[PDB]
This record gives C-alpha cells, sequence and structure tokens, in this order.
C-alpha cells in the first residue's frame, strides 16, 4: 500500500539515525554478551575492580553519572532526526527531552544487560549485578529495579529496528507536563505508533499483541525513573561531598 510504504521508509529512516547516534547498540551489546575479540573483563568484586583500572560505591556512581550526561547528548541528537522534532516550539522540545530521556536510557540500559549484570566502558567490561547489590548504602541499591525491568523488558526480543521507533514514541508524548502545543505532538507521535505498529508485525509475525504487550512497558519505566529520583534525595543528603552534574540535576526539577 503506498500509506504502509510511507510506514517503511520512516521505519528504515529512524533505524538509519539509530545506528548514527548510538555507539553500543544492542546487536553489538548480544554478540558481546553471548560470546574471541569482543570478550570483556568482569568486575565482580574489589580487586577484580582495582584490575579492571589495569569511596568505592562514590566512584561507580559518578562513573555512571558521566556515562548518563553522555547518553542525554546522543539521545538529544537522535531526537533531532524524528521528523517534525525540530520545528516544534523550542520549549516544547526542551521539555519532551527533559521527560524523555531517562526513560530512553532505562529502555537502551536493558540491551547491555542479562540477569546476572551490566556491560560497561562500551562493551570492554561487564560489572555482575551480585557487586553492584553489595555496595555501601544506599548506592547498592541503585541497579536492582533497573535489572528487574531488563529481564522482562529483554524477554520481548526486541532488536535495534524496532527500539529506534519505540523511542521516538516515548520522545514524543504529548501527556508530558507544560507542554505548550499537544496537537503537533500527537500528529507526530499518531504517525510513529503507525510506524512501529507495522514494524513489530512484519519483524514479529508470529509475537501476538507484542505492540499492546510493548507500550505497557512504557508502565514500568515511569517508575523506575520515579523511584530513581526519590534516591536521589537521599543520597544528597547522607553525601553532601558527593558532586552531582548541573545537566542531570536541570532534568531532575521536575
Ligand atoms: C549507570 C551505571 C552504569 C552505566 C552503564 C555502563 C557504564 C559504562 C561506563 C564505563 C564505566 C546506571 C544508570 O543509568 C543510573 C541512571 C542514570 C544516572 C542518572 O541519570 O542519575
Amino acid at each position: 500500500n503506498p500509506e504502509s510504504a510511507d510506514l517503511r521508509a520512516l521505519a528504515k529512516h529512524l533505524y538509519d539515525s539509530y545506528i548514527k547516534s548510538f555507539p553500543l547498540t544492542k546487536a553489538k551489546a548480544r554478540a558481546i554478551l553471548t560470546g574471541t575479540d569482543k570478550s570483556p573483563f568482569v568486575i565482580y568484586d574489589m580487586n577484580s575492580l582495582m584490575m579492571g583500572e589495569d569511596e568505592v560505591a562514590i566512584r561507580i556512581f559518578q562513573g555512571c553519572q558521566f556515562r548518563s550526561v553522555e547518553a542525554v547528548q546522543e539521545i538529544t541528537e537522535y531526537a533531532k532526526s524524528i521528523p517534525g522534532f525540530v520545528n516544534l516550539d523550542l520549549n516544547d522540545q526542551v521539555t519532551l527531552l527533559k521527560y524523555g530521556v531517562h526513560e530512553i536510557i532505562y529502555t537502551m540500559l536493558a540491551s547491555l544487560m542479562n540477569k546476572d549484570g551490566v556491560l560497561i566502558s562500551e562493551g570492554q567490561g561487564f560489572m555482575t549485578r551480585e557487586f553492584l547489590k553489595s555496595l555501601r548504602k544506599p548506592f547498592g541499591d541503585f541497579m536492582e529495579p533497573k535489572f528487574e525491568f531488563a529481564v522482562k523488558f529483554n524477554a520481548l526480543e526486541l532488536d535495534d529496528s524496532d527500539l529506534a521507533i519505540f523511542i521516538a514514541v516515548i520522545i514524543l508524548s504529548g501527556d508530558r507536563p507544560g507542554l505548550l502545543n499537544v496537537k503537533p505532538i500527537e500528529d507526530i507521535q499518531d504517525n510513529l505508533l503507525q510506524a512501529l505498529e507495522l514494524q513489530l508485525k512484519l519483524n514479529h509475525p508470529e509475537s501476538s499483541q507484542l505492540f499492546a504487550k510493548l507500550l505497557q512497558k512504557m508502565t514500568d519505566l515511569r517508575q523506575i525513573v520515579t523511584e530513581h529520583v526519590q534516591l536521589l534525595q537521599v543520597i544528597k543528603k547522607t553525601e553532601t561531598d558527593m558532586s552531582l552534574h548541573p545537566l542531570l540535576q536541570e532534568i531532575y526539577k521536575d
């Protein structure tokens, strides 16, 4: 159909920009995770941690802070590629990014996780879930919620071409707080949803209602972010000497 043909073109466009914006794709993440030249060093305790280089919790926490900032930067680049996005009111572009980056980060982070750990430093390392959970309070509780989501989300078996359209849908949510013009945004998201639906139908013909199942996952993301910000309030009070990146603080004033 000429219609479904316009949707495929959009899917292809989004997939292309996705690959150009995110250096560590799920395809590569899985290749590293499921096993010669791509094998990561494994951090499961203190000595391995110290060897990986070749206050512990705080060192890991800021490292993870730095990457988030980087990720925010990659997501922002990707956003501009979404047709119509740059033509929207500037204030809304900022609002959409403010509320969307973390939901996207956790979505893409699932790509670098399995039930036992996380790929780090661009796949060169793998930090054990057990280790991350042994960290001093309240740091020991920072990643568990993300792993729980990933195990379930990863069960959907989505590939990069699917995720590309899905994160585009996440960014263009007309229900974000403070949006000036909701109409232009919904018209775009509507078009993206149409593209995602077709993509899922064609790429996963035997996966019944994957589309609805993926959309319901948007519920789980919102929870983990809300849960995350609460943990940051604790850190600010117990670690008055620990520094927090400005860009991240500007996004959390919600
Ligand atoms: C961050 C933990 C690890 C980051 C993933 C890989 C590390 C690769 C760098 C080499 C060391 C977990 C989070 O993403 C927490 C939420 C983001 C932080 C925030 O925005 O507050």
